[PDB]
């Protein structure tokens, strides 16, 4: 197992992601600095389209709170609703 | 594992995150009294979006029976179609 | 684990959640008549909203056979369709 | 266990259903011309709405290979699609 | 066990399915020659509605690899989606 | 075992599949040319409909992890969504 090969799954939420990410980050043999950085590049690059997509608009800055808290929504109702909804609009 | 990292899944049932919510309070090194502050104030931020909606509807003063009998709906065939609905209706 | 407590999954079956709650009653301690009572005020009160839909439409008077028999429609394909269909329909 | 209690899930395929049905009705203590009056009686009133209806609309005379070959579509896209277009004809 | 009740789900994926049918077949007390035919006969006449359309579709003449590589769709985005608007157009 | 008979699942992630993929390429016995070979014409032929599409899209000359990142869409509410819309708007 290594860090690069965490990646979040199409029907995988948010919390489990970085749940397995962080997991598997405090086992990486490596500097803490290169952890965090990990953290910020890897975390964020990973992720599946939809949430990429929600962290993508919340921009920089942010913390973890923010970002789950904003992802905790992709595949609940509401989240299906609305995206099903925009697409048929879009076409 | 600590009360600050439970968090609803996006299709978990209410019952069961205030479940685990309340299992993992009962573990928390804390006075009774910051116990219940933590009920009050996680339980309902720590929630999904479809939840946390209807509770914002509730507002204050309501209890578990009243907000866990609210939420059950929640991925219900009538809750999925009504929000399905109203979605299309939003755009 | 107490009979108060059993309530309905928004995604449960309707047998299954009659076959906790009576699974649970018979371990309660309470006297026979408390748990007829029980039975007929639970049973109907924790249910999610759409059998407790189907079951306030039947009325009182009804048996288990009748009630069951009526909810285990609850998530098959007609059922689903058929809500779907009514809540364009509102909206 | 009793025989009469093996109801079908309304997401449960007919060939488990009737699985469970005959594996019971194997321990049910009965005649054997009681156990055969027992299936053609339970195994279609304990049925969910959908498979009921295709069983009503084969009659009568039909073997367990006629029934199951005629019930393995429910379920499936095309039952799902067709049910959910008709249902939106009705309404 | 016999190799007649094998039936394929109707959830149940192609790969799945064969694979317990040729699993079964390897089990059933019969000639060679006589579990051949068997193959060519029950393999294709006890799949679900959608795989039996496919195939149907493909002919005779088709190996294994044609049917199975025809039938991964199914169950796919991409093949509900095509069935449901198909079903749409037919109603 | 044999890697020609590893196939993608009809609802199975891209991440999962090529994982079983060189789980069992590592174990075939054959020189390392030949699982190199193996590697670019399996890995693409044996994938689902909407995989092998988006993989098509991207053309030759793409590494796993182009493709496994152009894949992680598959399932997720976007991609289903999309999926659907371009359906109906074909029909």
């Amino acid at each position: 197992t290594s860090i690069l090969d965490i990646r979040q799954g199409p029907k995988e939420p948010f919390r489990d992601y970085v749940d397995r990410f962080y997991k598997t980050l405090r086992a990486e043999q490596a500097s803490q600095e290169v952890k965090n950085w990990m953290t910020e590049t890897l975390l964020v690059q990973n992720a599946n389209p939809d949430c990429k997509t929600i962290l993508k608009a919340l921009g920089p800055g942010a913390t973890l709170e923010e970002m789950m808290t904003a992802c905790q929504g992709v595949g609940g109702p509401g989240h299906k609703a609305r995206v099903l909804a925009e697409a048929m609009s879009q076409v």
